């Protein structure tokens, strides 16, 4: 069936973040540990065990993830790109009824605004990505830009 309202997968993200923070607290402490009393390291370990077991409880009621829902978790940038590309094709698919409704020009206008806004966010992201990810990040934004252009060219 057609795309539905996005599944709330926040419980999964929360478990991941909780475990991530507990692991980080341990890494900060262990790397600075020289010798002597290690009670605080054992406490860090206990916090991590509890975060893990809390995850077992937190996710006990979650239905299985679909392919798309799993990607939303594992590869959120890829998920977003996929959903944007879907939006573009879905829009192009409705060109005829949109024109029959009198909205063809307005859609083209809106797409030109999407294009300009996307360009601006893409520029900003290019300044925040580490140098070794510059090309892969640009490839992703260029792909979206090309999609928006396809939309514009259809209206
Ligand atoms: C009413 C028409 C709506 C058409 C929606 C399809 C166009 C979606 C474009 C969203 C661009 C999101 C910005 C991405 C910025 C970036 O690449 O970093």
């Amino acid at each position: 069936e057609a795309t539905k309202v996005q599944r709330d997968i926040s419980a999964f993200k929360k478990v991941m973040q909780n475990i991530s923070l507990a692991v980080n607290k341990f890494n900060v402490d262990i790397e600075r540990y020289v010798g002597g009393d290690a009670s605080h390291l054992l406490a860090d370990g206990n916090v991590l065990i509890k975060a893990t077991l809390d995850g077992v409880q937190s996710l006990q009621n979650e239905p299985p993830l679909s392919s798309m829902e799993a990607l939303a978790l594992v590869g959120p940038v890829q998920d977003l790109s996929n959903q944007i590309m879907l939006a573009i094709q879905n829009l192009i698919d409705k060109k005829e009824p949109l024109v029959q409704a009198g909205f063809g020009g307005k859609v083209e206008n809106n797409l030109r605004q999407q294009e300009e806004a996307a360009q601006k966010l893409s520029e900003l992201v290019s300044t925040k990505v580490p140098h070794e990810l510059a090309d892969i990040s640009r490839q992703l934004s260029d792909g979206i830009a090309a999609g928006i252009k396809k939309g514009i060219d259809a209206f």
